[PDB]
């Protein structure tokens, strides 16, 4: 990916795909756990454990 994160709380850590959130494997960004609109990505292989996340990069 070579992409740092925004949002979240990683501080600019690359999204690790596929990342599993709340039971599902995410190969792309997600809006899971969010009821706003900003999509994010986990910065760890298994989010359920590490729970380290960050918003999705350029979605262009």
């Amino acid at each position: 990916s070579w992409m740092s994160t925004v949002g979240g709380n990683s501080g600019g850590a690359p999204c690790v795909f596929p990342f599993t959130f709340l039971g599902n494997k995410y190969e792309s960004c997600t809006s899971a756990g969010r009821s706003d609109g900003k999509m994010w990505c986990a910065t760890t292989a298994n989010y359920d454990d590490d729970r380290k996340w960050g918003f999705c990069p350029d979605q262009g």
